[PDB]
């Protein structure tokens, strides 16, 4: 940490305007004297100033402004104290600062100008030197003398040399002279778009980029970096023809940093922010929403509440003293063949506001997690991200989980504990962020597995990979005439056309802007009361074969029915629901 | 959404003759004065008017086309009311607009105009940038100025720099200054035929298309698009002479559009409709459709009738609510050895206008499905159609499936549900339509089953996939003296040479003529009756196995019957009928 506060003061006291005069005295001057809130700063002023400060406030922009508010603030009630009496705070607006193109949508009107891209970097050379400055000697008898070729201009980036000996004026052989050359640290870079931002099985569009000096080595391959520059045209074969006048484009990096991604939350109304706040009032809320979850469906309104609180998750805090705490809360449904599995998935889906539904089977590399891919076109490997990846902070629905990769596999148990994916490969090491919940359904391998052998053994999923889901129902259909009738209705009438009273009972998109408020603002805390059921729970059905992790699970559902209380506080009636699924489950299990 | 309704009347008011008269006002007022009904426009017109109609007229021509005769028609009532009682309305004609030539059949009569192509996006380049107005500097100590060079004149694709300075008239060294130069966006993308205009294991042909400025990234490589432009000659190696004075071929596009596959109707002449109808209202109608489904052989009335509301198919309707809902219908035959399974398929193949007759065993990548090949000659991938693929809209009639490609197996579940086959290689990601009816004949993995065994899991297909199938009909030859002799009278026969006497009860000609119609026109609506007694049946089979996938294939078996009515509304007789024939394909399978 550095003090940008004394140059950003520094900076408003003695920064020069075409007129010498102090610029920014003066308009903080105005400010005072008309009762303004707000400085307007202009961003190429503060880059002249001092470039550490500039590229602060690009990359560190949501820290770096309050506190110059608050520097701004401090300095205005020093030249007058009454200004306070008026005005509680100041605003820096900061005009100039340069626009963030997505990688993809670089135009020739970008050309010549400061701007900022983000991705993640693929490829870094090694250290090389550029000149930038020469010093040949004329290699003749009559003149074997020395001079900075490029006069009064820093050499191209192409190498040229002197036709005419400057210091004898007489043609011939010049032999570049290394210890009087002038030297700068070079290094090319590949960055591609981020991921998230590519759509599934494209390649990632790449960029060239140039770090020079002190940027040399500021990232290594794998990392997400903010770079901002200025796009150039180049060409691998210069000043000459070749295939056109076709160029290539490149930044030529001004600053560059490692960054976190950034997922982009939903807009909140303040309309639509009561209006939910009055939904949580209603008693019935727990369950129209559960009512709401799945209506082209007969009953299951058990395994409706699981998908209820996988929606909202419990807590999900990341802290020193024991790490990080998974909140996200998944959910699979291993069943019959033909008892709608594949289909619930899909319907939540159309409920989606931040999903993605696939199967188990993919016809991409990535897949459900992520891999890197060779581009035959740019010869270099890339990240692409899978399913998990893409559905970061948010659901990824898996259908037919059962047919999963082998590669899947292999690091689906990171991404669902964890809550990432590594990947390792050429030079590039990177760790792509699978905050996702999970609700897959899986079959098992040769069909019915109702027969009184256990449930597990019949499904092609490792016991590994299943002690990872919070919530499995175990799905198996018997005929009871009533329901058979029951569930031929439902279908009959669901085939039938529109006209169909099969509307949820709670409003959609009313509920997504609900889940969303609902993960973002309420964030439930234990319960005494909950504390002790639960832990008498605990001990009363090991009594009964479970285990310790059936207990982090307790604790997360908890927590998820408490969030749709939007207490936010965990109770008894809470956690007792939530044993209360639980238990349903292990009956289940007993087929 | 813009609307052209404004731009179309502006362009018809305000455009401009050779003389300055304003062309179309004057051709609109002799449609008045002459009571006409057509409007010719020139395509030029309209092209160099605006653009964005031209294309929309190109791009659109079937939506645009009703709006602007409406929107003549109103400007033509506002100038004269009374038009309106001798004439209802008017027709705008199009001379001009470019050809749409097939991707293999360009030729040098093509060079230099607009056409249009229909194909599929397989690579495309980053965005690069072209230089179409340079500024240079001579280098020299004497000049050392600047000007931009091609004068009057663009920049060629090649790269030419004066020999010659003009601006000091001596040469030298010139140096390139990208600052004061001015460039364009350009990408370059390759095309190739759509999947189904290529025969079976061919490869596509490809050409190359350069998009620029606001063309560029209009599309992504795996996209079905429609690009418009003019077609030019290239030299990867420009001005020097290579093997020989061939050239390439590539387009200067002018407009790209991501479309929609476009399939192509069969033309029923109105003589051929009312026969059609007459034909429906017959009283054997069904059983005369089975009689002349196959006669060559005797026998199998349910099987022929299966076949036969495979044609038909059921509804087929995709909507949001419940998404996508399947029509098709599929049918697959088990048996024993010689059982005439192959024979059957081939058979109403003869009768197929829309269909392809093909084993399960392949010789092409593509195969059932679809798949990326490579392309040594050009090094690209394509994408190849499968037999599923080329019967889009269509039937595919597959014999032995029992032995069907790795591939196949994978993707082939997607086809018979979702009705597409998605593909992701190198950066080619396509999904092809697969909308086709499939009717397959199977053997058991060695030979007869009779035996208490299960039937399927003697026929090499995971359960997965014959649950797929609507109708499943065991097959299975026991004696019974006089069928046998029945069975070698027949062939026997078979083996005279003209004319053995049973043929199509009705004829097939007129038949095909007779399902497309039925197909196209024919939307059968669920009947209450239908509803009760399908739904008491469910319940009653599942008594005794049973699954809801039973389900929505009994209805759609229904909808076929009625379609082959006609009516359209189901009716108890549907139904009744409908699982009187799941009935005897369930009894069937005790062997
Ligand atoms: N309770 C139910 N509510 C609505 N539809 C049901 C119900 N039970 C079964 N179905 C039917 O089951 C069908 C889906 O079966 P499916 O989920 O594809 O089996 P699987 O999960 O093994 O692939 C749907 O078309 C639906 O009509
Ligand atoms: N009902 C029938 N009508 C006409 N031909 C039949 C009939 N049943 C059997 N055949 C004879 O069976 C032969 C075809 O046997 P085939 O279908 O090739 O056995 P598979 O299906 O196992 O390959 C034909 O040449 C045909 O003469
Ligand atoms: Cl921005
Ligand atoms: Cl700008
Ligand atoms: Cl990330
Ligand atoms: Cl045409
Ligand atoms: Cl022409
Ligand atoms: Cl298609
Ligand atoms: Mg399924
Ligand atoms: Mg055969
Ligand atoms: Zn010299
Ligand atoms: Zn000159």
């Amino acid at each position: 940490q550095i003090d940008y506060r004394d140059v950003f003061i520094e900076f408003l006291t003695t920064f020069k305007g075409n007129n010498n005069q102090n610029k920014y005295i003066e308009r903080i001057n105005e400010l005072v004297a008309y009762r303004k809130k707000s400085l307007i700063i202009e961003f190429s002023d503060v880059l002249s100033f001092n470039e550490n400060l500039a590229y602060e406030i690009i990359n560190n922009t949501k820290i770096i402004l309050p506190i110059l508010e608050g520097a701004l603030y401090d300095h205005i009630l020093q030249l007058d104290p009454t200004y306070q009496r008026d005005i509680e705070k100041v605003h820096v607006r900061i005009v100039g600062i340069p626009r963030v193109i997505e990688l993809r949508k670089i135009r020739s009107t970008d050309i010549g100008k400061l701007i900022t891209i983000d991705g993640i970097l693929v490829k870094v050379t090694p250290v090389k030197e550029r000149i930038y400055k020469a010093t040949y000697k004329h290699i003749h008898p009559d003149c074997m003398q020395e001079f900075e070729w490029p006069e009064d201009e820093e050499m191209p980036e192409v190498l040229e040399m002197p036709t005419i000996c400057p210091k004898c004026g007489k043609p011939g052989q010049f032999r570049l002279i290394p210890e009087k050359t002038k030297l700068i640290d070079w290094q090319k870079a590949v960055i591609q778009e981020r991921p998230e931002e590519v759509p599934s099985g494209q390649l990632p569009r790449q960029l060239e980029i140039i770090l020079e000096d002190d940027l040399v080595d500021s990232a290594r391959p794998g990392d997400r970096v903010k770079v901002t520059g200025i796009l150039d045209i180049k060409q691998d074969s210069p000043v000459k023809r070749g295939s056109r006048a076709v160029f290539d484009i490149y930044m030529k990096v001004s600053s560059i940093e490692v960054s976190q991604k950034v997922l982009q939350e939903l807009e909140i109304s303040p309309e639509e922010e009561q209006i939910i706040k009055e939904l949580a009032k209603r008693k019935d809320i727990v369950d129209a929403i559960v009512d709401s979850i799945a209506p082209a469906i007969y009953g299951y309104k058990e395994v409706k509440k699981g998908i209820a609180l996988a929606l909202f998750g419990g807590v999900s805090r990341k802290l020193p003293d024991g790490t990080r705490l998974r909140g996200d809360i998944h959910v699979l449904l291993v069943g019959d063949p033909g008892v709608a599995k594949s289909q619930i998935l899909r319907y939540v889906a159309n409920l989606a506001p931040r999903a993605i539904y696939t199967s188990g089977k993919s016809s991409s590399a990535a897949g459900l997690t992520a891999a890197a891919v060779r581009d035959e076109f740019t010869g270099g490997w890339v990240l692409e991200a899978g399913a998990l990846v893409l559905a970061d902070g948010g659901y990824a629905l898996i259908d037919e989980l059962d047919k999963m990769s082998d590669r899947d596999r292999s690091v689906i148990h990171e991404a669902l504990e964890q809550q990432t994916i590594s990947i390792s490969k050429a030079g590039i090491t990177a760790t792509l962020n699978a905050r996702t919940t999970v609700i897959a359904a899986a079959n098992p391998k040769q069909g019915r597995f109702n027969r009184m052998k256990n449930p597990f053994e019949q499904i092609d999923l490792p016991p590994t990979l299943l002690s990872r889901f919070d919530l499995i129902f175990v799905l198996i259909d018997e005929p009871d005439d009533k329901i058979d009738s029951e569930v031929a209705r439902h279908i009959l009438r669901v085939r039938r056309g529109e006209s169909e009273v099969v509307a949820p009972k709670i409003p959609h998109e009313i509920l997504r802007k609900y889940i969303a408020y609902a993960r973002k603002n309420i964030h439930p805390v234990i319960s005494e009361e909950a504390m002790e059921e639960i832990e008498k729970y605990y001990v009363r059905m090991r009594k009964s074969p479970i285990t310790a992790r059936q207990l982090e699970a307790l604790i997360r559902l908890s927590e998820a029915h408490a969030r749709m209380r939007l207490s936010p506080i965990v109770t008894r009636e809470d956690a007792r629901e939530a044993i209360k699924l639980m238990e349903y489950t292990l009956k289940q299990i007993a087929m």
